[PDB]
């Protein structure tokens, strides 16, 4: 089928033939089809929609466009992915918990950009740690350690990376079928059997309304099922970042404290909820999660994982190896109760401090960040420290501006449930 | 606003602010906005729509993107535009009639492609006649002769040409607002005060194609009203080509005969209908049209116009200057009454003979063509000549095939009026 004919077919709201859909998209992959014809098709797909079958075919075509992992020889291979949000540290706790529960948590993580963080960036805060490894080393550590986090995530479903870049500059990102297929294409390529998705719910950017989140969750589950995978989505709120640390080295510190049984309650609650869903998908006793965490087995897995990838295992016991910058107190200029801490704005603050990157490929300062002392529900008096800002005397004024804007105080606080529902 | 936000705005079905629409498009004309962003917007506009003001602003933006002809000092500047159909010779008669009725008929015409013909191609059959001329020559001839037909140049409404080329490869052509704004942008740039539209229905089921033609006419009239121009549309039928000649030299011969008062009745009726509408729009007496024709003033005007643009005016009296190729009669292999002569198939016949071009820019043969002896309503006896074919021993077999298919005979016929309605 001719490209113009393919675009027209969708423009008229017709359903594509999988044969034509694959030909069109792969033509784009090989640069045989111009970006302007693909963007026209994306807009038509966005507006006229893609049905469950079309959505599945799109997912599979993208999943097979690059590197594909086969974890069939490994025990209970699971994965976790976040939909929305600004890239939190929950995986640094969920991974260890699942690996210590008899599962194989071998995945590829990405890097942050602007206001969003990335697990790979956080882990590079650990001296010696490396996300680069060969296919053989990845499978070897998956088998021996049970927990592996590799970089080069983009090598998975390159067609998705290409299509996403186009969607991002043509206003065709926010479409449920396109979001669902994008996320699932990378999960199908990564090879895990059971996948748990954390979908952030709320009113604002990087958040989906309840209606949208439920539709997205239902769609990703259907795609997974259609491909023989087991999928479960957990919808959670985001009235503030999970935990108190936002940044890189500071977040690794917090994840370690959590694994030691000294972490923030909200982070622990969500991490266990996600781990428990993964276990249920694999037919494992969900009770194993809390057991692995409170017993220290999870911390043990995290330590072995760091060591296996070059990281200095000493960092687990001595935070001197995960240094932070200069500390500056952010003081409240009002009386009241914290009702919200805009995660987006906290991310903008971290970015201003140099803890984020403005351009892909640029390095970042792993020692800067924010530590939230007051979270929703907390009462704060004027002059009291809301947060601690770790800076390198760079963009501190802008950072403080964003952090102040992030905080929303009032007379009363009715913090919403952290975990809304599972789908 | 940024390009992505502009696209998103239309994607959401919102109405653009004039300044933003101008900025986005002018940015595209200057290659500051990528084609893939413009095609994404084109698809959004196609599916979500453009309201009357947006359609007007789009038209105005494209109209002033290049040169804008000033005819304000010339008496009653008018023009006729043909939408749909296969590019007939009505202008060869309407122009001379109006120029001889006190109006100025100064316009830009185009060339044919495939099964369609073009006025510039037809007139070039007159030895010496050319449509290329400077703006100064255009205005001088418009003032002195009153009738001037120039070859279209990228100088006028260049944004339209750029947008059309993109729409043609992104399945975004078939949208009334986009088609109407395209046609009207060129008319606004050309400067006529009153514009008569000859609208023929597209290909397909009559109820749908008529619906579209009616919407297109209404839309172009609305743009005209909003732009301060007088517009009137006449929707014409096409049960057969207008007149008997189809080609180039052969069509000029017929136009001349029509101007001498010996042409086919149908051609004359439609030409006078269009000329009369233009006269009415200009507040002039419609009766002047028939007077210019029957008195011979239109013929003298056509002759002066041919001479003014380099042609040998003697062509009007000596057709040896408009030579035809080898004649071959197409005889009926059946009897009955002609019900239709598919103009598209007749066009394919002329194309096969070399009277049309397969690709933009290729030369054509001015001497080949078809002369229809039987029209809708005419009785045909077996062996009787349906039409005469002028060929240069190339594509004759194929041409005769298209022509036989073009002819639809039956037991009876009831030809519809030549002009279906006015808008
Ligand atoms: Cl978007
Ligand atoms: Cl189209």
């Amino acid at each position: 089928m001719n490209p113009v004919a393919f675009i027209r077919e969708k423009r008229e709201g017709k359903k594509h033939r999988r044969e034509d859909l694959e030909a069109f998209l792969l033509g784009y992959l090989r640069d045989e089809v111009p970006d302007y014809q693909v963007s026209a098709w994306l807009m038509a797909a966005f507006l006229r929609g893609l049905d469950p079958e079309e959505t599945l075919w799109l997912t599979e075509t993208m999943a097979r466009s690059g590197k594909v992992l086969d974890l069939s020889g490994l025990p209970h291979p699971v994965d976790k992915h976040s939909s929305g949000g600004v890239g939190d540290k929950v995986s640094l706790v969920v991974g260890p918990i699942l690996a210590a529960s008899g599962c194989t948590f071998a995945k590829m993580s990405g890097r942050g950009l602007a206001h969003t963080g990335g697990t790979i960036d956080k882990l590079e805060s650990v001296p010696g740690w490396r996300g680069e490894m060969t296919e053989a080393e990845f499978l070897e550590r998956a088998r021996r350690v049970g927990l592996v986090i590799a970089a080069q995530s983009p090598d998975l479903a390159p067609l998705d990376g290409k299509l996403y870049a186009l969607r991002d500059v043509t206003a065709t990102v926010e479409s449920v079928p396109l979001i669902a297929s994008s996320i699932m294409s990378k999960k199908l390529a990564a090879g895990a059997r059971s996948i748990v998705l954390d979908v952030k719910v709320g009113r604002g950017a990087f958040m989906k309304t309840l209606e949208e989140a439920r539709l997205l969750a239902k769609t990703m589950v259907a795609i997974g099922q259609g491909a023989g995978r087991r999928v479960r989505a957990l919808l959670t709120s985001m009235e503030a970042p999970l935990g108190r640390a936002v940044g890189n080295a500071i977040e690794v510190r917090e994840a370690i404290e959590a694994l030691k049984g000294e972490g923030p309650g909200d982070l622990l609650e969500v991490a266990l909820a996600l781990a428990e869903e993964a276990l249920r998908l694999e037919g494992l006793d969900p009770a194993l999660a809390r057991k692995a965490l409170e017993g220290g087995a999870a911390l043990e897995k995290f330590r072995a994982f760091l060591e296996a990838q070059g990281g200095d295992p000493r960092a687990v016991e001595d935070f001197s190896l995960l240094p932070l910058a200069e500390e500056h107190p952010l003081r409240a200029e009002r009386e009241g109760v914290v009702r919200e801490v805009d995660a987006y704005k906290v991310g903008l603050a971290v970015l201003a401090l140099g803890g984020g990157r403005k351009r892909k490929g640029e390095p970042i300062d792993h020692g800067v960040g924010v530590y939230l002392l007051k979270k929703p529900g907390d009462r704060v008096e004027r002059g009291e420290a809301l947060a601690l800002v770790y800076h390198r005397r760079r963009g501190l004024e802008e950072a403080l501006g964003h952090l102040r804007e992030a905080y929303a105080l009032g007379e009363e606080a009715h913090p919403a449930p952290l975990v809304l529902e599972a789908i």
